[PDB]
């Protein structure tokens, strides 16, 4: 009998290829689009912020000596760092896969922009590592915690701590898993606070937009007025340049694709940022 | 005239028509992302990528019945009925594979087979059955994709839409009204195919696609084997399918602890 | 003294007559309106219903033996039964009272059609009786019950068991006293479940029409796809024919009135019908 | 000193007369306005109701005898009773008080019209006394009362009992006090069933009009389709006449004021009326 | 050193005067504006009310003697009382502070009008004291208080008792403090009955306007149809006169100020007014 | 390797200067904008308020002795005080940083105005300190506390205390932290009083606006009709003068900047302002 | 094809467009009330396959003409094989020996022969209020009948000169091989039980049935579906040869 196995027939019917490739899960970048964008052209940035304001204004009695108040200033600096990575491949492949080139670019960008968001959130500040939000951010005041408070109360408590800097909040950042267990909070009767199975609710909390990014650690969180509390300064937009002559690539018939970018983070009002830790 | 109902699964996935023996597609396997911070005049990080040629074969499903040609030609009304029964019966098994496909031999790679295991550590103390399904919807997000639908054993879904709070009220609408087939804004399809006690969730809308080679068609034959001699009639109902799994990470399978 | 007493002049005044006749509560006709209506011209018609479907459809390889599926069919016979009753009356009264017969006629239809429903529901199926729905219907799955269930919870379960026959549930049948009690249901907090204490909810439950007929025995319920499952076949419509000449009627100057009809109940799918008993 | 005391100068001035007599609470006339009103000119009314319909419709056997059904007719009667009363007074006072007569008239009418309701409700039926509703009304079925039922739950049951007779219930009657205690029911939660303290609830219950009248004794209720269950026939509308020459009146120089009214209460369908006692 | 001390030169600058006297709070007069008003010019008022109406109206048999009914009336009086007070001051303060009498005049009118309510409400009725409302008000029916009743639950009962008179209530008067503890009531869950903390509740209860007045003793309350319950008659509006020659005022160069008013309260229908006291 | 460390070549790139200075959190002032304002020209204010009104207007019998009523007036004074502070800086720095001057001026104002608010509330009222709103405010009635009351109940209770002067409360003042916990109040079921987490809660309570200010010490609160309870008087607006010859400034090359303001607070009706403390 | 006598021709021939039909029949007797018995009559089918080589079939067009007729006859032979003897299953039919009335032996006389006993069976046709029609026997038995003589050696039917065909006592005779040796049946068929034809005797060929283009074996099938209706079981009588 004429089957379809390699043994007999079947070596004629070629499987119809599916146009293009299957790109994996693309994390929704948001952190960048949260802070103010800046366009620099130098190596570093120097700014000045009022450090200590010793106010002694008081009720001075008649014909007496007035109070002497003092003020302090500091020069906080923000250095420019660089993020990038390269991937060398065979030119033999590139010539056969036309759309491969334009693809790899769409990847390295995501791959880079990912670590971009990664640093921004938790920058060590150690040497080359940037100084992320969860580094400078003022710690959550444990005093605000009361008897029997849901994880939701804590967040609300945080939003307040922001107001202690006379500045209004802009958004809330959490680990998707944590935010999940929150949307499922139930009252003493049974009903859901946000949900109610028949339909699902949006990512809003106390009028403030919620942003659940996997970049955030499981247990930690952040709240503040990002759209005015800090600014990201771009030196060089994410560019992708290719080289056919890179070192011994000419002799090996290979292209060395590169994707670089120069950034710099600035922390104006650190008092408007809060980093806490969920207890359980 | 016999009527049917909704509750479709084939409609839940991407439907495309083919005309070949199989489908060759490529997917990004292991992406070695090493992008990081780099000191001045230092050597940059090297990253790499991996690909695979995942193939999905075109299998065939069908069945037949041998009846008396006499009863058929004398009462042609029964003809159309029998046909519609097989069409319905086959379609039931169409889902049979899609859900629990052995993946081995001739059985297709069922969703449950390819599905990523449910996270056991998510179930908290004092959770209901709905709380679980909810957890699953999140598991999908771990793939960076929006969940599309939900599939469960009819008996299970039944005892679910009937849950009540401490006050006593019904969660999915009071008895005065009907109980819509939706959860958290997501459609739901209860089928016997799904085993009692198990469940499935994912972004079927674009996580996996079904490829139809030959639509379910029924054709009869007067002549065949015995037939002519035993004045029999062989009715056949066939359908050539092929299932492909693009993003397996976007599908979960678990079990209730009740 | 001249009074209105029968002894005195009270024999002169005649009480004012009131037209028409006070016809007792006319029950609302249902059931028959739920089933499919068909007409015949025979004494009976043998139908066939799908007994056992043996599905065996499975995947197969090339040069493979296709699977065989079997479907068992139960041959059932639908008999045409006859219902009626006669009334012997004085032909003298008929002449003295015009629209009397016009009344008696429209009175027997109700009397007859009453048993019409009385059979279709609780048909004994014993010889001269009809194979009633409850007699045919499959029993309720006592296993579907769960701790804490209410009366409503049960009916809900039934609607599901209908789906097991691969058929859409049509309506619900109950004894008024039961249905009434059901509507007046309360939660663990207090308030009513249907409409409220100010509005009596309509006859709709779980999105399906509810039919309360005294015909349905108390503590018994029936559910299914009536508008598609079983069909009723009419041989002779409800007709009334009278005759002065008959037995000794002509001699006693009597007139016997007759009202009859010929029905036939079909059951294409019992699985799609459930009957259970309310536990108290 | 001169004071307003009688023993002083007080007897000089006179108090300012206040035009108008102080009529007590004019009880809101109801019931009659509810019941279907008619009009006759005789002294009695006769109607006919189907007493007993002996239905025997059943399935028929092969070549056998048929069922014999029978019916009963009763000539229920309703007499025309007379209600009235008279007041006797001095013809002297009448001339010294113009508006007096015009007042008495407006009183006797209300006085008579009051006893009118009084009969329609609790009519002894004792010969002369009219056959009140509560007399003919079908007793409430006790076996309908469930466990843990509110006073409202009962009335709800009552409604149905009318439907058990195949009729349109339309109207509720009870002692104002009872209605009050009812409209103030609270759930195990606390909230008021018929609207919070914000506003007083309307006299609507279960989509049915509510009529709280003092006529109805405490712990007694009535339900039905009064707008069709019974009809009141008027023979003599309430009129007022006076005679100065009546017997003694002339010589005693008096005057007699008369106020008569010939009524007749008909009870077509008693089955459509219910009366019960409250479980206190 | 030349400061503003007393021992220094500070005793030169005179502080800026603030024209206008600081008149304390003014209790919003209400009572008087509630009930109907009018005026007379005599010493008392004699109105006529229907005392007893023996309605013996009943059913009468033919050729029988109709029932005899009788009526009764009683002339009720209403005495005109006087209320006032005087203030004695020196003319030395008057000529030196012109804008004084102009003040006191507009202060005594208030002072008097204040005690005006004091009588209208808790009117003793003994001796020359005016017969207030609470005194004449029909007692409260304690036989209405059920088990587990709220304070507002009681007031509701009162409103009903107005129907006992066959009239409609048009107001509810209570001590502000009591009313406060009422509006702040909550169910067995916590939710406020009169509205969530967001917005304050209006002075409405059971569709009837609420009137909080300090004139009402704490724990006491009143309900009725004032606009048709009782009318106030004025003999002389609030007047203010002064005398320098009053008694020994001349030989003391003092001045006596008077502020009198002649009132008279009449209670037409007392049955439509209820007074009571809270349990706690 | 020609890098940009510092010793290599980093000494060539000058950091991009960030225009302007980062000013800390700017506390939104409120208190001052709550009271009526008006300028003066003296150094003290005198007002006269009716202390005790001994009213005795009672009912008087005919030809009797009228009641004597007395009145009292007090001369309450209000002193003006001065608040300020100075800053000593190098004349060199000034000439090197232009905008500095304009900044300091704009910073001293806020610095001063801060204590302005700080005094108006917690004014010791002792030696030179102004008689702050709290020091004057009538103490809260401990008797207005019901069983199981939340902080939310108390605030409402306070509003009533204001009504004990016949005035309306203009607003509510308290420490932000305290108000925070209040906004997060839950009922016995566990739900939120002001708003579900999905939504945001406004800053109003019982129709009255709420004003949170750090100035208010934690655990304290104030309520009343401020708009006309007290008035602020400005002798001299907040101005800023500068001297280059202050003391030894011409020898040390220093420049002294001063920011002063002459304020005077008056308290008309104290009985319309309440202060209290939470006992949680 | 001149044929002989067909048992099929002995019954009234009608037509139908159904799969069956409910009839009515008599059973018990009394004279003057009678009794009945009512039931249905189902339609079955008859035929037989003929596996032959297409090779020779196309070598002669006029060949299939004969092949066809050879089957048309074999069809009738199998037809009469079940008409007399039928189980009553979905394949078989309700046979005559099932709806027959055994011979009343008491109608015998002393000094009778085989020729007398068959005429005795004719009288039993009278006790059904009907007339006689046909006679059926085994060819071998009938052969003995025609060759019968008396004690002296003389024929009954007469010499060879006197002879028409298959008749006896003015009634037709159909000696079929279907009737067992020593068995016989009689009745008034022309008016007793009749037959209705749904589909006439039509043949339909197939180049497909298991082995066709596998061996060039084209199988021919001569089919026909009819229906036998029984009205009077008393008008039928079956017996045996006692000697």
């Amino acid at each position: 009998s004429l089957g379809s196995d390699a043994d007999s027939a079947g070596s004629l019917i070629q499987p119809m290829q599916i146009p293009g490739i299957i790109m994996p899960g693309l994390r929704r970048l948001t952190i960048r689009d949260l802070l103010a964008q800046g366009r620099t052209s130098s190596n570093a940035l120097e700014y000045v912020r009022e450090e200590v304001f010793t106010n002694n204004a008081d009720v001075v009695a008649e014909k007496a000596l007035y109070p002497e108040s003092d003020i302090t200033f500091s020069k906080q600096t923000a250095n420019v760092k660089t993020i990038a990575h390269w991937v060398q491949a065979s030119r033999q492949v590139m010539d056969d896969a036309p759309m491969l080139q334009s693809y790899i670019n769409n990847r390295l960008m995501y791959g880079l922009a990912l670590k971009e968001e990664g640093q921004l959130l938790n920058g060590d500040g150690t040497g080359d590592n940037l100084e992320g939000l969860n580094k400078v951010a003022t710690a959550y005041d444990t005093s605000l915690n009361a008897t029997g408070d849901t994880r939701a109360d804590i967040i609300a408590h945080a939003i307040y701590q922001v107001t202690e800097s006379e500045f209004s909040a802009s958004g809330i950042v959490l680990n998707p898993r944590d935010w999940h267990n929150i949307a499922l909070l139930k009252d003493n009767e049974g009903r859901y606070i946000f949900g109610g199975p028949q339909a699902f609710t949006s990512n809003i909390m106390w009028g403030l937009p919620v942003v659940p990014t996997k970049a955030q650690a499981a247990g930690t969180f952040t709240v503040g007025g990002f759209d005015m509390a800090s600014q990201v300064w771009d030196r060089m937009d994410a560019t992708v340049e290719v080289s056919r002559e890179d070192r011994d690539n000419f002799v090996k018939n290979m292209l060395t694709i590169l994707c670089e970018e120069r950034l710099a983070l600035a922390h104006y009002r650190p008092t408007a940022i809060i980093k806490g830790t969920f207890s359980s």
